[PDB]
């Protein structure tokens, strides 16, 4: 009765014709300018692309399709007895722009529990890696390795016509979500509970259920942390490194688990989502140097020091946020009501008070507020998950939601290939003169 | 006596004075304008990005660091009783923008056979993945593997000041050059030869003749083309896929082995390098229809079949250039020398009178002119090395030069994350009016 991709096909027909008129009539129409400062500093403020699915505000946070945190907590269905969001819902909601049914969202729910399945020739690639490569890199490695799998790949080889790419897609992107939480949770028990087995889907239950169930967790609260997390971190516009990454390399026509895969490698990186697990390190050199209960003014220096060797602090600033990022807030308001006493909930909390303060003195940060990676972490150690090396792993999961959810519609209407021109120092001084 | 590194040294600070004063004089200069129509068209036009290495120039194709192929070809050392220019030379003009000495030469050949060694944990993978995974995806998946071994996650993670990176991204970048030829035969063998064993590195030959004699080829002749091959697919100026995939990932202070095979995962889209095995495919799928000496309309008829079947034409067509690629002149010349009657050399040869034609008679694509990607399969096909799906891993190894040669540069010169702004249809119309 349900079905998403009948949804899809619907909608991508009217897109299609909004975008052809809206372009006939304002495709000259200049939008900004590009100066020399803005192609040294990595496209800072450049609108460059067209991404679908959200938008972020520089004062106001991100708005899915056009919903904010707050409204989506407000709007979109719940577990039975439960509080958070099913990201299942937002997944919907990215997609075709609407508020599902709660009917609609356990259909995801069921068409995520059936497709999930792992080729053995990954199965096998996790269980024989060393414990010392990096959880990101096994998992990008892994997903790269099930593209033998991919629909896209294979229609695309049998010379499909380019209007039908969208369902291809489509198939790939939901078969992917479908074995994420496999993938990861193989990755986290052969690191951190070897012996032990993922075991299998319960098709009764929401992804993020199963997937807690795979990582081996049973407190409730945790499930519900799960749901909160996976929905938060699913997408943040389109130019941020691992969205951006997926779209640049989607456009290529690779398929969409090379394009996700490589996203991950983006991820990965300290500068980007790596930052969840660098904050925990962080503070954990923190409460070791000067030791959990700290005074102020010994954060303070502490933070100077950073600073003062070449160093990011991580998990404040931001490429476009200018204040502090809404789903930091969503984070610290889930802690006061779960875990108001844990130290170390507590140390980012005193942190927020210090921080900014000394970034803005610094001088040199643009925003001196936290985001996203400052505060998770700290929710993940209070439940027992205190492998930090991992972290980044569960915030992949989520953004697999976001980037897949566009990467369908960027087939669908047909956007080219991402070619931009490049210009050396040498050329851009002669085009202007020099300096 | 010959060292890189303390090359580098000298020249890095000179380069960021250069560019510190220029931005103080034109930071602020415009360069240039966004249209609508060039957010809904992959970037096309758009100035972003600043690569040092190469520029593309529209008609007159790429230059390395101010020169032309051609002279390349004339300036570059060659090997002893050789013709072709060695692709060690042609690193060490992309990294410090001279000519090298043949004496310069052969110290990059020499470091680069010390640094040649695989991981246990990689010779793994790559014996245990199953034969119908693609060799694009089994390259990209060993690279990312490899980042275990990374010196700069490794630093990274110690706290080094953000002004060493460079020191440490050059390391991994001469450890991944050389290893790269190991990785990519071993898959060739393990796909192809199996039971056989790729050998070791004879510290004493150059880069390209360990690389012949692992993949186990014995012509001199072929030696030569693998030679040209890895030097003409080097770089092609910053903004095509692969490039830019490395420097977006680069930029989030991912390692090299992370930034290089996301580039990979890019390089394997069918748009993009996979047009090399694509074009093979095409040739097999017309000689097999119409068999071996086709006349020039059933050229036309079968060109006009894919272009009504709503796919491309692959190896023609191009996102900047907009004549004829001189990299498949390049081509042309050496099978013109080498291997003149070869009959797939000569249907590629009768495609360039008809090809561009029929998509002039079209009137869509805005480059009719054939690609690099037209004229590579044919020349190695004559020489024996007939699996085409393996096309593009050749064209991955030499496009390493060219990335980590920028990616050294990136992180000398600062170079920050980059984070472009991104923009819905709704918001978009908004911005302007709609239409
Ligand atoms: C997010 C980030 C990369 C934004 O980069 P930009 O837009 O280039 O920041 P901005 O324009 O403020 O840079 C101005 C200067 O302030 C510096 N600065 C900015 N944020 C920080 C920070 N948190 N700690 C120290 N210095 C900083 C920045 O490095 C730059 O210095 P320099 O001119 O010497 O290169 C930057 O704020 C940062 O490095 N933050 C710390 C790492 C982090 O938390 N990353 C996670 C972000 C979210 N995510 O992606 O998952
Ligand atoms: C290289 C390529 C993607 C450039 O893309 P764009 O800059 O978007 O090309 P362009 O501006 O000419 O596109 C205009 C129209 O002509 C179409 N067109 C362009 N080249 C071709 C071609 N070779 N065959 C058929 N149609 C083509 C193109 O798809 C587009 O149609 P639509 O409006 O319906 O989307 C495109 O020429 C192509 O698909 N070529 C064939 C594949 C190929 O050879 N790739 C290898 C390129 C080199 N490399 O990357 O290694």
């Amino acid at each position: 009765s349900t079905n998403l991709k009948d949804v899809l096909a619907s909608l991508i027909p009217k897109e299609q014709a909004r975008i052809k008129t809206f372009r006939q009539q304002h495709g000259n129409t200049a939008v900004g300018q590009i100066t020399v400062d803005m192609s040294y500093g990595g496209m800072r403020g450049m609108k460059g692309l067209i991404y679908e699915t959200s938008v972020l505000d520089p004062d106001e946070g991100i708005r899915f399709r056009g919903f904010s945190i707050p409204e989506c907590q407000k709007l979109l269905p719940k577990a039975g007895g439960g509080e958070e969001p099913l990201p299942e819902g937002l997944f919907w909601l990215l997609v075709t722009g609407q508020i599902p049914t709660p009917e609609q969202v356990s259909w995801v729910s069921k068409e995520w529990a059936k497709r999930a399945a792992l080729p053995s020739h990954v199965v096998t690639m996790l269980d024989n890696f060393p414990t010392n490569l990096h959880p990101m890199s096994q998992l990008s490695a892994a997903i790269t390795a099930l593209n033998s799998e991919s629909n896209f790949a294979r229609a695309y080889a049998e010379g499909i016509n380019r209007t039908k790419y969208w369902e291809f897609v489509y198939e790939d992107a939901m078969d992917l979500i479908a074995k994420l939480p496999c993938v990861a949770a193989k990755i986290y028990r052969n690191l951190y509970r070897a012996g032990s087995s993922i075991g299998a889907i319960d098709s009764k239950l929401d992804w993020s259920h199963n997937f807690t169930n795979m990582l081996g967790y049973t407190d409730p609260q945790f499930t519900e942390l799960m749901r909160l997390y996976l929905t938060i971190h699913s997408d943040h516009e389109g130019g941020n490194v691992s969205a951006h990454t997926s779209h640049l390399v989607g456009s290529a026509l690779s398929d969409p688990y090379l394009s996700f895969a490589a996203a991950m490698n983006g991820l990965a990186g300290p500068l980007h989502g790596l930052a969840n697990q660098e904050v925990l390190l962080w503070l954990s050199q923190l409460q070791k140097d000067l030791g959990a209960d700290a005074s102020d003014e010994k954060l303070r220096d502490y933070i100077w020091n950073t600073l003062n060797s070449g160093r990011v602090v991580p998990g404040y600033g931001h490429a476009v946020l200018r204040k502090t990022d809404p789903r930091y807030t969503c984070q610290r308001e889930f802690a006061l009501k779960h875990l108001p006493s844990d130290p170390m909930f507590k140390l980012v909390a005193q942190l927020y008070k210090i921080v900014p303060n000394v970034l803005l003195e610094q001088g040199k940060a643009k925003n001196p507020w936290p985001n996203v990676d400052a505060h998770s972490g700290v929710l993940l150690q209070y439940y027992g998950m205190t492998e930090m090396n991992y972290y980044t792993v569960l915030f992949g999961v989520s953004r697999a939601l976001g980037v897949l959810a566009q990467l369908i519609w960027s087939r669908a209407l047909g956007f080219p290939l991402e070619r931009p021109k490049s210009m050396s120092t040498a050329g851009l001084e002669k085009l202007s003169a020099g300096g």
